[PDB]
Formats: structure tokens, C-alpha cells, sequence
């Protein structure tokens, strides 16, 4: 095996192939029909990135330190040419006079994923699903003995692709239409995969190809190609969590009202995090006080003409929500004192959150 | 005690000076200043802060962060109306309204009073140079508590920093235009730190006193004070190589990303690499447990003997990245004495590292 590449040929590949027993810390190389392919993989999910070799190259395959390779090829100058080769049990790197001779395992030993059949696909642009991933992605749950929260639902119906997230606390819901005629479907996808799926979207040209089976996942994208065990659960059912009415809509700005959030926070509990809103015509006021009786008030401007309530909230998952918008306006969809809220840019109803209420 | 401020005269103030009640600010009203004072016990930060609009005499304690994360959180332009009322701090701005908890002003600890006995003023860019030369040289945690600080030494017109884990040491000597006694004291990391942090950039002026136990920096409107560490800090004259005649100069960014590359394959605890100079060429290699190794060729400028010498390569690449320069100078005696590093073109700093 023997492949002379320049050294920005290799580093988005590497990037991606390199993650966040010894050889799943090592990356699989190939040299074949002209293309060098790199692979990471933690027996969970798998990166494949192919690169055109236009210099002279000997096929062959090995295996070698992904984070000491990907540092030397980076530590090396703007331009450099690397030159790699096969030597006994080593991995010979050569660029310049600078020479590193690297340990290798043998690619027989390389893991695969089984092989599986795609069941259900389809096309969309990077934008998109990195717009679904991106609306929802906070809300999906850390390490919680239940498995299946922690990760995203995808979830085809019609023409609509929609993305779902909750930690059993808050919930965050994304769908966008793509344009084709899909079976009403849904997979729940591991949340490193949904990371590192994330990270291969670069916000290009390149349309993105996703393929799902009964229990994996795959996403093509120029270059690279991703596969990731599903999680093999039930989610829960968004549609339940949804208010059903919520007659009270209230606009505002949504930086100042972020700001008076994040200025009521300091004085909430540090646990438990409620603040309480008192809305009424044409206005908003928020408090919030702890255990030590200090107390914060801010009164905004905004739109409302509903009757008046108060409701109570976790100000941290409020503001996860507005620091997600990241739009001029926000809707603030109002029931009652006893029930959720929803949440959604003023100008999209493509993204929604709900919050529970808090009786403080 | 009543004030009304412009957010942007209390927001650097109070980020300059941020048991329960160190967890506080102190804040004082009197003669028509606001002064905000932050202590840890061992050292103390206090700022001043005149007061044009109409305001009420008294003093009162509140929490630190909180304080600063309100002001902080208001918006651009904001006045900031303060009150104490009770028991609790009142702030106000806009129609955004805070009760705060105290604690009350005669709790609030004092440095024990000091008197002056060395002083001299040196721009702020001086002392900065001083700082960074010598900071990451210092150890973190030895048991000799004086290593965990810095030497700051007056010596003729020159104030001059001092730094040293046992393993490695820096130095750096500014000239400050007065006649200055000859006098050491070893600063706190901590003091370092905050020392750094109040420069600010601007053109004011350092003031600096030291007393017997204590050091004290006035710039602007904020005087920073701290007790100093006992103890003594090793003589860097005897640690500078007596005669490193042999010369080696290279360009600084050439040689740190040969050595940073080749420390890929040093091993992980011990960081070893290799020198070989030799004429107009140095090689760097390294190996690690694996039986990995890394090769370096560089030309250089060398017309001394050969030789071949061992250094922990994160020490010597720390030399190199605190030198912001375009050649550097290794001064080298034989395979089993130090290294002396300096910019090529200038000799106020001198970085010592030991051999392996
Ligand atoms: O080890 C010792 O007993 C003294 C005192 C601490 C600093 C230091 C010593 N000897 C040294 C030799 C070299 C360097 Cl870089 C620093 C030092
Ligand atoms: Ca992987
Ligand atoms: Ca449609
Ligand atoms: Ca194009
Ligand atoms: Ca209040
Ligand atoms: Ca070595
Ligand atoms: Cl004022
Ligand atoms: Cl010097």
C-alpha cells in the first residue's frame, strides 16, 4: 500500500472519520481503483471518506493511530505533500525531512457493521436536515436509563421529513417538507449518531442521500458516507404532549425577551429554576425568586390581547428554546396556569417547543 | 447609602474585583465615590468609581457574581439606580427591578494595615512583557511554596521577573528609568493573575509598592494589593549555563512545529526527544513504548562542535510559543548541562530548560 496526497486532501476526511479495544482507535485505510478510503468506526456508527489519489499508488490496507496520524498530517506545513507507505508491520509517513514511522493493525481485524437493506429513502438538501437536527438537537436526553430518549426520532409522513426530541421533561419538534412521496415511518437514531451526522454537513451543494432499514441508518453526502445502528425502542408519542388549544398567543421581540429571562434567572432557584409570568394587555412580567428571598422583576412590552393568567416555568428550558430560535419574534402559545406552553418563532410554525408549567 | 450609574462605569470596575462574606463586594459611598472592594484574604482588589449624579453616603456587602451578572445582563446604555433598603440591596434599570441579600459592611475583612518601603511607576506594557515572559515558567502546586509563585527583583534601574519549577526557569529584565534598591519579593500565582488582569492596555501608568509582607499596583482608578510568600527563590544566575558557547540560531516557528510535530511520537509521560547538531543542521527525533518514532531535519545556523543532547519537548516548546519572534538563539554546553534559549534578537528574557 503506498498513496502521495496533499495534506488538505486528508484533513476533512480525517476530521470525520476520527471519533469525538485498541483498534477502534485506529482508522482503516485502503488504497483501491484509485481512491484512498479512510473508516472510523465504535461498532455503534461508521464514517467512510473517499479521496481521489491523482499521484502514482500500490493498493493494499491497513490500520493505523487515528489521533497521532491525524496530528501529524495536520502538524505538517499549509500544502505539504504526504507520502505514505506500507512497511512490515509500520506505517511509513514521510513529508519534507520530517519522518514518522507509525504502528499498524492488521485491516483483517477491522470491525464492520452487519449488512442490512435499505427499506426506505430519500433526498434533501444539507441545509434542511441540518436545520431539523439543529431545531431539536438540545432537547434529546443524556444517558437516561431510559435508552430510547437518548437520541432523535426522524419521522416520515406525506412529503415531510420531522425530527423529535425530549428528555421526558421538555420536547422539541422539527418537520420540513422534501419534496417526495414517503411511507409514514419512524426510527429513533443514537444520539452520537445524530452528533456526528451533524458534524458531515458542511452546508454545501452536495445533495444529502439517507437510506433507512429496520435497524440502521445510513446518510451519503459528496465524499463520505455515514451508517448507525438505530436505537431499537419506543419513543414517545409528541402528539400527546402537544397542547391542544392554546388560545392565549403572546409576541415578542426575541432578544429582549431572552434577556429579561436571563436577567430573572440569577435570581431563580438553582435547582429547580421557576419563574413566574403575569400576562396581560400589551404586557409581560416575569419573576423569580430563591431560597435566600431575592427577588427579580421584569416588565416588557409585547403583544397580547388574551385574558390575563400566570403561569410558572423552568427558565433554563426557556431559554434553551429562545437561544434556539435565533429569529426576530417570538410566539409564546398560552392555555392556562395548569397547563404546557408552546413555543415557536412568530414567522414559522415549522419548529415548536413545549414546556411544562410550574406551580411556585 | 443611594447611587445611579451608567452600566458602562460599573461594568469593568466590577469585573475587576470579582466563607460567605469573601463571597460579597463591599461597596462604599463616601465623599461623592462609589469604591467596590473584593477580597480572597491573601489579596484584595478595590475600585473607584466617582459619582456625578446625586447619591447617599453608606456601605453594604452583596453577592459578587450575582451583582455583576445583573449589571452585565442589562442592556446597552442602561442607568443603574441602587438603594439599600433593609436588610436588602435594591437595583433598578428600566422596568427591570432586583432585591439582592447583604451582608453587613463591618463584617467585611481588611488587609491588616502596611507601610511602603520600595516604589517606582513603569508603563503598563512593561509590566504586561514582565508577566508573560516568565508566567507559564512557574510551578503549579510544588511543595517549595515559593515556586508556585513569581520572583519580581529591583536591581539597579531594572525590574526583572522570575520564574522556576525545579526543572525548567525564566527570566525577564525591563529597564524602568529610576534608581531602584536592590530588592526581591515572590508573588502569589494568584496575585500574578490579577496583576496580568488589570492591565487594561491602555496608557496608564503602574504605580507599584512594596512593603515588607505586601505588594500593592495602582492603575487608573483600582489599587490591587497582595500579602507576598516567603521563602527563598532560587538565584537564576546560578542556574544560567556559565558559558553555552556553542550557538545555535533558527527560525522560531520553523523549530517549534518540527518539535511539536516530533513530540507526537515522545512518549506520553516522559515527553523525551533527541538533538543532534551538528553543522548547519539540527535533528529532533523522538520514540515512544510503541516503537513509534518521529524524524526532524532543519537547516540552522551552527558552526560549533557536534553533539547530541536529551530535553522534555513540552518544556522546550513552551519556551518557544511565550517567544513571539522571528529567530531564536539555543545556547548549548554538552550532552548533560541545560540549555539557555533566547529570542536571536533580543536578551532581556533567557528561558532555561535541563537535559534528560
Ligand atoms: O533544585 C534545586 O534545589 C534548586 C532550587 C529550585 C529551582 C532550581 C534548583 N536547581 C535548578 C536547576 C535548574 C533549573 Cl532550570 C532550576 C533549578
Ligand atoms: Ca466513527
Ligand atoms: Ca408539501
Ligand atoms: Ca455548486
Ligand atoms: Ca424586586
Ligand atoms: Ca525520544
Ligand atoms: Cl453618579
Ligand atoms: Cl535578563
Amino acid at each position: 500500500m503506498k498513496f502521495t496526497v496533499e495534506r488538505e486532501h486528508l484533513l476533512k476526511p480525517l476530521q470525520q472519520v476520527s471519533g469525538p479495544l485498541p483498534i477502534l482507535g485506529n482508522l482503516l485505510l485502503q488504497v483501491a481503483d484509485g481512491t484512498l478510503s479512510l473508516t472510523g468506526t465504535d461498532l455503534e456508527m461508521e464514517m467512510v471518506a473517499r479521496v481521489a489519489l491523482v499521484q502514482p499508488h500500490e493498493p493494499g490496507a491497513t490500520t493505523v493511530p487515528a489521533r497521532k496520524f491525524f496530528d501529524i498530517c495536520r502538524g505538517l506545513p499549509e500544502g505539504a505533500e504526504i507520502a505514505v507507505q506500507l512497511e512490515g508491520e509500520r506505517m511509513l509517513v514521510r513529508s519534507g525531512r520530517s519522518r514518522f514511522s507509525l504502528s499498524t493493525l492488521p485491516a483483517a481485524d477491522f470491525p464492520n457493521l452487519d449488512d442490512w437493506q435499505s427499506e426506505v429513502e430519500f433526498t434533501l438538501p444539507q441545509a434542511t436536515m441540518k436545520r431539523l437536527i439543529e431545531a431539536t438537537q438540545f432537547s434529546m436526553a443524556h444517558q437516561d436509563v431510559r435508552y430510547y430518549l437518548n437520541g432523535m426520532l426522524f419521522e416520515t409522513e406525506g412529503e415531510e421529513l420531522r425530527t423529535v426530541a425530549t428528555d421526558g421533561h421538555r420536547l422539541a419538534v422539527c418537520s420540513m417538507p422534501i419534496g417526495q412521496s414517503l411511507p409514514s415511518h419512524s426510527v429513533i437514531v443514537p444520539r452520537k449518531g445524530v452528533i456526528e451526522l451533524m458534524r458531515m454537513l458542511d452546508g454545501g451543494d452536495n445533495p444529502l442521500r439517507v437510506q433507512i432499514g429496520s435497524n440502521n441508518i445510513r446518510a451519503h453526502v459528496g465524499d463520505f458516507i455515514f451508517t448507525s445502528k438505530l436505537v431499537d425502542g419506543r419513543f414517545p408519542d409528541y402528539r400527546r404532549v402537544l397542547p391542544k388549544n392554546p388560545d392565549k398567543h403572546l409576541e415578542a421581540g426575541c432578544d429582549l425577551l431572552k434577556q429579561a429571562f436571563a436577567r430573572a434567572a440569577i435570581l431563580s432557584n438553582e435547582k429547580f429554576r421557576g419563574v413566574r409570568l403575569y400576562v396581560s394587555e400589551n404586557q409581560l412580567k416575569i419573576t423569580a425568586n430563591n431560597p435566600e428571598q431575592e427577588e427579580a422583576e421584569e416588565i416588557l412590552d409585547v403583544t397580547y390581547s388574551g385574558a390575563e393568567m400566570e403561569i410558572g416555568f423552568n427558565v433554563s428550558y426557556v431559554l434553551d428554546v429562545l437561544n434556539a430560535l435565533k429569529c426576530e419574534n417570538v410566539r409564546m402559545m398560552l392555555t392556562d396556569s395548569v397547563s404546557s406552553v408552546q413555543i415557536e418563532d412568530a414567522a414559522s410554525q415549522s419548529a415548536a417547543y413545549v414546556v411544562m408549567p410550574m406551580r411556585l
